[PDB]
């Protein structure tokens, strides 16, 4: 970030990227200029010597298609928060749901991963959420280096209209009912790390009937995670167990699913970092005679090159190992490899 | 505002705010997350010792729906103006209509009130308008100290097609013809103002066809406020009578309105500021039936907890007063009481 | 622009205007207040001695229409780019079309003009554009003052579903097959310079099966331009012969259109640049009878005065001299005169 204004116990970082993008796909819905920025807010106020207050804000503005095209920007972030001493911070609005406090750890690839693979946003609590309140503790009440927990809640995002409906209702891929989600990561000494998570909402009415697949009161996430960050070397692997909150595509919701995701690294002090990733999500006990079908499976290798801490370059490249079936078909879920060559100004 | 750039007698201030905020109500449409943004920046240059341009834009970015939801963002405020030494001030462009330079003296609730209850936005020119030439002057030519007025043009803001079209077309709730404002302020003791505001539009030949309810040429609206600033205490009065300008919910206008708002609060030191207020919207004459309806009817009990200038804290309690009945129900008028929760970051 | 951030080796610009912009004509789809202001960010970084990184972004946030309006802002520049000493510069992104390298020496005029008349944006490289990768050198690598060129490549930007799609497709106006372009501009004498440009691109399936008018597997254009730029006078033309590149109005794409633009200013010291100005764009072998038809033609005359350079006021007469005919009629071309008054707050 680049910090714009401190005065008056208040300061203001602008921060946010231009990513030059292009993707190289046989997948005509992926293929093409993927070119968006993003630019951002993160504000903190000294209320007293133990108080402190925040706000963040993140927007993504896409880049890669016309003046007269709708819908091409979106808030990412934007919450509001307090921080006591040692007592711990609590935040409300739109932000990560704690599942991706361990999930996170592997979402590194040079492009692809993350929200858009094994989880998604507006995805009950696995990654960025409308309506979350989020208690975090540091070091434990500062007793204990390296421990870290959240516990956070979410009130229901419903419908458009009628019974289930909020005032910011959404599709029912989009929606929750109220909900809890709980994390711990602990830094055992610098470099090396362990996590888990939790998450449990309640589904809602449109969950249970207009996708086709994936029938259950209770969405439910169970994460385990480690991470190693030391000697130029970066790995990191998470395993999450999910119950009707895995989307499978346009399909619905898997009853049941197993997503791992395992990436390796290393950074050459030149400034070049290459990767090596799998990730896999699999869908089980799917209606409709599917059974058991992968919903995502591919090997990912690329390299950033980091010119400095303001400029980047990458090129990434997703092998998927998806094959085209009624499944993959059925659900758009796309079964093509992809490379991405991108170009990053970064503040 | 946190001015972020004063250099070569041009200067720029950043504003905004980033509101985590949750409503609790059984109207379905109001109830959950209301989490939004805002940002804005105000510019002056100085053209010469005695002229100054200025410029300011107030953009507000909802963070309480989907990544994937449309029409989240919309400007506020844009306009650009000149001011020159006691001649006073010219800005054209989308701005505050100038019966809220007397209106705004109650639209200070912890949450609620404002342009969202006696009168809204774009609803001629009682709150932000497109399309306003404001010509405003401080002190009377420097001859009066505490006297200000203000005199405002609008020009149409017509239909979406057809005769009655503009560029920039809507629908009849937010249409205009040619229309007219004029504001007069002043402050007869220290802390104790008095002002009036008066407005006059030729309504649209849509808002005389379409609507069910609310006919004329032209609409009206005549205001008178007080207002005691001073010792920690905030009261403020505003009772403004309307002719075919008050929407009377989505049935069309009133024929007349009755708007009355009053406020009290009370600053603590340490931060805290109770306020209570009355807002009631009496509709008068209305067509098929209806004859005499309250629009609005409300007690509003709240209080913000100011940790500095930069963080706070509300709760805000709507007690609707309005009874459920075929008004209400063909007007969508909400009936319910609604209590909000906001923690708020501002810079 | 306004310098907000410099600080270890990144630099950041804040630019952007506010203008408060009336409309005045008898069609009533231009008719009206048109306010509207732009944002943007230019940022760069230096990476070592010779080598710098840089990033812009540019927005367009319309301020003309209601707070419930949709589709008011979009992204009009975004790109990211190395430059490496005098060897050259290039980035990818949104970025402007290399023809404008030489037809923006004619989009002067007070309000009107640019890639409103002969040539739009999205529209080959003509204009702003998607999905464009630029080398440029300045001053023949440092040893030329004046002396510019450049070469682009854009990718497809295809239809929104089928065979021709691509991720971020749109509609037969805007799109393009795989295209490039050069430009090469220098002057003659002190004050005096001329520029060429060039661009072809492959045509798409929907261009050459949509609309009625224009056929071709590439679209082409070749440009010549002059500009006379001293002793407080500005003169400048461009002549432009494209083969289908020019849109006719919504009917299509003119087989071959002939584009002739010329500019005449003076800048008075104390602030005052009045302009006059003549533009036409005749299309040739359009299909369906309508065979030479002029596309646009009128004569500008107008005027801006500067307070400084951060603040601005104008006028512009838009002498429409088309006459109303079944193809002005059919291709949806205005035949009317306009005129526009406009405030203009800059940093
Ligand atoms: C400001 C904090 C708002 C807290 C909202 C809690 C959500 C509860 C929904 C049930
Ligand atoms: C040990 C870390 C190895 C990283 C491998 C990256 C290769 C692409
Ligand atoms: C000292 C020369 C400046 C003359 C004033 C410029 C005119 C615009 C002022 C409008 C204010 C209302
Ligand atoms: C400076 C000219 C502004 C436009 C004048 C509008 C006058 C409106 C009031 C009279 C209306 C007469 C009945 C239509
Ligand atoms: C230029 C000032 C007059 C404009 C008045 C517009 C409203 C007219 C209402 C009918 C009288
Ligand atoms: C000069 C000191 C005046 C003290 C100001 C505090 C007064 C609180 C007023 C409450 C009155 C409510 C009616
Ligand atoms: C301290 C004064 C508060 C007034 C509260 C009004 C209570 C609601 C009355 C209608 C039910
Ligand atoms: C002075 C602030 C009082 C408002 C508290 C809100 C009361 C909640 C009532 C819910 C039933
Ligand atoms: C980051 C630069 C990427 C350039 C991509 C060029 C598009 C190629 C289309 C075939
Ligand atoms: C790097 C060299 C660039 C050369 C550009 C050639 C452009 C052709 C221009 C022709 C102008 C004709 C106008 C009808
Ligand atoms: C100074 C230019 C601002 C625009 C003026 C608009 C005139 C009022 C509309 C009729
Ligand atoms: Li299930
Ligand atoms: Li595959
Ligand atoms: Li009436």
């Amino acid at each position: 970030g680049a910090e714009i204004y401190n005065k008056d116990g208040n300061k203001l970082d602008l921060y946010g990227k231009i990513d030059g993008l292009h993707y190289f796909s046989d997948d005509k819905s992926v293929d093409g200029d993927q070119t968006y920025m993003r630019v951002g807010v993160k504000g903190e106020t000294q209320i007293n010597d133990q108080l402190t207050g925040y706000g963040q804000w993140e927007y993504n503005v896409q880049a890669n298609n016309t003046e007269s095209s709708s819908d091409q920007a979106w808030t990412r972030l934007a919450f509001a928060g307090l921080k006591f001493g040692d007592a711990g911070s609590f935040d409300y609005g739109r932000n990560y749901g704690v599942v991706y406090d361990v999930t996170s750890w592997t979402d590194v690839l040079p492009e692809f991963g993350g929200d858009t693979d094994t989880y998604g946003s507006d995805n009950f609590l696995q990654s960025r959420a409308n309506g979350v309140a989020t208690y975090r503790n540091s070091d434990f009440f500062g007793l204990v280096d390296g421990l870290n927990f959240a516990l956070q809640y979410q009130g229901k995002n419903g419908s458009v209209s009628g019974e289930g409906a909020t005032n910011n209702g959404r599709g029912w891929s989009k929606q929750n009912g109220d909900g809890f989600g709980t994390s711990l990561t602990y830094d055992i000494w610098d470099g090396i790390s362990a996590g888990f998570a939790y998450s449990h909402s309640k589904r809602t009415d449109e969950q249970n009937s207009v996708p086709a697949l994936g029938r259950g009161d209770n969405a439910e996430t169970y994460t385990g995670g480690l991470k190693y960050d030391a000697n130029n070397i970066y790995l990191a692997s998470q395993y999450t167990q999910t119950y009707n909150a895995t989307r499978a595509g346009s399909l619905g919701f898997a009853n049941k699913a197993q997503n791992f995701e395992v990436v390796a690294q290393y950074q050459f002090d030149f400034g070049l970092r290459p990767s090596v990733a799998y990730l896999q999500s699999k869908g089980k006990d799917l209606e409709r005679g599917y059974g058991d079908q992968d919903i995502l499976k591919y090997v990912d290798v690329g390299a950033t090159y980091y010119f400095n801490k303001n400029m980047s370059t990458y090129v990434d490249y997703k092998i998927n190992l998806l094959d085209d079936n009624s499944f993959t078909r059925n659900a758009g879920i796309s079964t093509d490899d992809v490379v991405a060559l991108g170009l990053v100004y970064q503040f």
